[PDB]
């Protein structure tokens, strides 16, 4: 099973200048809980944005060019990325925009954080078709002293 996990600001913005400009510790904690002990697939730009391997997860990087770091696994196509995960129950695709576009048709589950923040960005989450997806979990949180925007955790499963 393939799942996508992402945090979206208003208008599906996910990034600006290879960064995420907000800071929501509660959402990063949600990301860690839902990805720990699973393989994570990311594109090369997102690998450079994170800047280090994510501990406790098999890190798989998509790039058309040879890898430059043997602490992670480098693959050259979507099919190779999936195969490199082996026989696991759940593969987590962690972006970015181009990678989400390619894996969306193959995904059965979406873990989405909707952030009440207006961000100028240059990268968006794919338009998906709402009729294809059922919301099975949602949890709203107001802003607090640690998290400066309100946010909604949602899990959707392909109907
Ligand atoms: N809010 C969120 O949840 C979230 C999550 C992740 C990322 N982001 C943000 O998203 C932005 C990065 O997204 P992006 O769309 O620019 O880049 P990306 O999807 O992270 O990376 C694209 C790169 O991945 C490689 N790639 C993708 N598909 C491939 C394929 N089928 N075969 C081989 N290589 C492939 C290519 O690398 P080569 O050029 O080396 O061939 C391509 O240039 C940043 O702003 C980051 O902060 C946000
Ligand atoms: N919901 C969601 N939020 C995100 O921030 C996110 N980020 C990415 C890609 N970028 C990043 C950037 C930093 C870290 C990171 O530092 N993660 C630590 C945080 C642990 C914690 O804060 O409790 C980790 O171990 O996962 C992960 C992904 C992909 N999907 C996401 N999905
Ligand atoms: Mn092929
Ligand atoms: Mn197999
Ligand atoms: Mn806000």
């Amino acid at each position: 099973m393939i799942s996508l996990i992402a945090a979206l600001a208003v208008d599906r913005v996910i990034g600006m200048e290879n960064a995420m400009p907000w800071n929501l510790p509660a959402d990063l904690a949600w990301f860690k809980r839902n990805t720990l002990n699973k393989p994570v697939i990311m594109g090369r730009h997102t690998w450079e944005s994170i800047g280090r391997p994510l501990p406790g997860r098999k890190n798989i990087i998509l790039s058309s060019q040879p890898g430059t770091d043997d602490r992670v696994t480098w693959v050259k196509s979507v099919d190779e990325a999936i195969a490199a995960c082996g026989d696991v129950p759940e593969i987590m695709v962690i972006g970015g925009g181009r990678v989400y576009e390619q894996f969306l048709p193959k995904a059965q589950k979406l873990y989405l954080t909707h952030i009440d923040a207006e961000v100028e960005g240059d990268t968006h989450f794919p338009d998906y078709e709402p009729d294809d997806w059922e919301s099975v979990f949602s949890e709203f949180h107001d802003a607090d002293a640690q998290n400066s925007h309100s946010y909604c955790f949602e899990i959707l499963e392909r109907r």
